[PDB]
């Protein structure tokens, strides 16, 4: 696609998917998905955004702390409680009252499940009023001490003891990959509370406080006819609110195990569907509308649910809260776990690597992450890991100190002996100051890693250096320049106004000094893909031809278009075995010369056992 400028980016975002290679094409399409730049997200949003300016496709992976990220959920408003002593002879809508020091706060609680003897099995206390009072007096969500719960005075029956804990702030669920999808939705601990507080397993799809804005409305085939009158209750807050189901749906809930779901964010009816808790069941189109499956297959952009422990005939308003994406503390490693999603050509065809995106992070991590990212392109050698310097080193100080710093860092030397970037890959392109952009979102001028940009600037020019788009200032703008070149660092210089790329790129190594790389990288990548063909047929002398003819046609095309010159089909093609009667499997070895360079480079790719 000009050689398939597929970028690759991993970093912290305001919105999941977490640890998923979700692809992104638009700006307004990444905002939709990982959206606004927080002061902890900025350099990654930008990283993407100001790349999609030269960008076709970008593959991203959100780094979440797996230990403390949270998807908003319906659990996360309720209130700890343990039926210390089941009464006897109680019944079901016997009301419960929560007092603050012999003073009534909430009086709409109510026993909700007894057995044959009236033994209290389950209750439901609304927390709207109490968390209020509690916030109001420093006892949030601690609670416990002066907080007490008594029964109606009285229900038919006696003997009971309900004991109040704290306001649950742990949503109790985190969705990352889909291999684990509903397996987290079906964890004893999670599924436990879905029973305890008598609600369905419906959670926000992506870790993040942004999920708190979602509000599911559920109506069953039961309260659907009364769809207008039916006064849906609101969990866990409390109070009720006239249903809307029949006033939004034509095709109503069919079987008794089908439910109307209406998802809202900001009063907006973001999604409207009807699903069933019984496997097999379909709509009038034989579309499997069994909950677990529906969502199991990109069914919904917003939420995720599970038929498990879904209360029968449940109808009500679910209030998602406790949602919590924490970039707060995403450890450096938590980033490397993410990046790893790209470290195998078997799996993801990604041409470029946006890495400087960590420029801002803890100096340490600034270095050690990138350093590692290089060690992914290295071991795979189908890419370009392009990388940029740490803000510390380049933005604040004047150029005098500036360069000293950069060179120390590229070796060890002075201050950055420890957090050095002292590596040397022909795939390593480092990145040479740091850009000063404007942030249309927060509406502020901001420093961002320049690497993110040049990478898109590659998806462009040739296959995968011409002024950059939205810069408004660069950290720096002859001896040093020559020094930076040779160092194989990409500089930006400003002359007479307007800054331009000094040199074409790469942190090159043992190869001739020579754009030339992209030609070769592209050819090698394309040649290997043709390997699928090998499985198709057997290997013979003829197979030498055919494969040879196919690749040759590709190579010749490159020459005709221009890009490769002096390509001799005769002795620039493949024969794995030595020229002899004997032969072996074919490896594609080619000697190709980029148009502007009087040198032929030998590349060998092998398809063999």
């Amino acid at each position: 696609n000009n050689s398939t400028g597929t970028a690759a980016l991993a970093g912290k975002f305001q919105w999941g998917p977490a640890f998923q290679i979700k692809q992104v094409t638009n700006e307004v399409d990444l905002v939709n998905t990982f959206g606004q730049p927080t002061a902890e997200t900025a350099d990654y949003f930008m990283s993407a955004m100001n790349f999609l300016q030269y960008g076709n496709d970008l593959r991203v992976v959100r780094a979440v702390d797996r230990d403390t990220a949270k998807n908003s959920s319906p659990i996360a408003g309720n209130i700890e409680y343990t039926i210390s002593t089941p009464g006897s002879n109680y019944a079901v809508g016997d009301k419960i009252t929560v007092k603050y020091v012999s003073d009534d706060i909430e009086t709409e609680g109510k026993i909700t499940e007894v057995d044959a003897d009236g033994k209290i099995k389950k209750i439901n206390i609304p927390t709207a009023k109490i968390i209020a009072k509690a916030k109001e007096v420093g006892e949030y969500p601690t609670l416990g001490s002066n907080w007490t719960a008594e029964i109606s005075s009285s229900s038919s029956g006696l003997a009971a003891v309900i004991t109040l804990g704290k306001i649950i702030t742990d949503s109790g669920i985190l969705l990352a990959e889909i291999e684990n999808a509903e397996a987290a939705m079906t964890a004893v601990d999670f599924q436990a509370n879905l029973k305890k507080y008598g609600i369905p397993g419906v959670v926000a799809l992506y870790p993040g406080e942004l999920g708190d804005k979602i509000e599911i409305e559920i109506v069953s085939k039961a309260d659907y006819a009364k769809g207008a009158s039916a006064l849906l209750p609101i969990y866990p807050g409390g109070g009720t609110r006239a249903s809307t189901a029949k006033a939004v749906f034509g095709y109503g809930p069919q079987t008794d195990s089908q439910y109307a779901i209406i998802v809202r964010r900001n009063d907006a009816i973001v999604q409207s569907v009807v699903l069933s808790t019984k496997r097999g069941g379909k709509d009038i189109y034989d579309s499997n509308i069994y909950i677990d499956d529906f969502f199991a297959k990109g069914g919904s952009e917003y939420i995720f649910a599970t038929a498990q422990n879904w209360p029968e005939g449940f109808s009500g308003i679910l209030t998602l809260s406790g949602g919590l994406s924490s970039n707060a503390e995403v450890t450096a490693g938590d980033l490397m776990e993410a990046w790893d999603f790209f470290a195998d050509r078997e799996s993801v065809d990604v041409q470029l690597f946006i890495a400087g995106s960590c420029a801002g992070e803890s100096l340490e991590t600034a270095s050690t992450v990138q350093k590692h990212v290089v060690s992914i392109g290295d071991v795979r050698q189908d890419c370009l890991v392009l990388c940029s310097p740490p803000r510390e080193t380049v933005v604040g100080i004047p150029v005098t100190r500036a360069v000293d710093n950069l060179v120390n860092w590229r070796t060890a030397a002075g201050s950055y002996t420890d957090n050095n970037f002292n590596i040397s890959s022909t795939y390593a392109a480092i990145d040479g100051n740091y850009k000063y952009q404007y942030d249309k979102y927060n509406d502020v001028n901001r420093w961002v890693p320049l690497a993110a940009d040049i990478a898109g600037l590659c998806a462009r020019t040739d296959n995968v250096r011409g002024q950059i788009l939205n810069v408004i200032k660069l950290a720096i703008e002859q001896a040093q320049r020559d020094r930076l070149y040779q160092e194989a660092i990409n500089p930006v210089t400003g002359t007479g106004g307007d800054g331009y790329v000094l040199y074409g790129d790469k942190t090159a190594t043992s190869v001739p000094s020579p754009n030339v790389r992209r030609l070769f990288n592209m050819l090698k990548t394309n040649i290997g893909r043709s390997s699928k063909y090998r499985l198709f047929e057997l290997n013979n002398a003829f197979t030498r031809s055919s494969f040879r003819t196919e690749t040759a046609q590709y190579l010749q095309g490159n020459k005709a278009l221009g890009g490769i010159y002096e390509y001799r089909v005769v002795c620039d093609t493949t024969n794995n075995t030595p020229s002899v009667i004997d032969r072996n499997e074919f490896v594609a070895t080619f000697y190709i010369q980029p148009a502007r360079s009087i040198n032929y480079i030998t590349l060998n790719f092998v398809a063999t056992a």
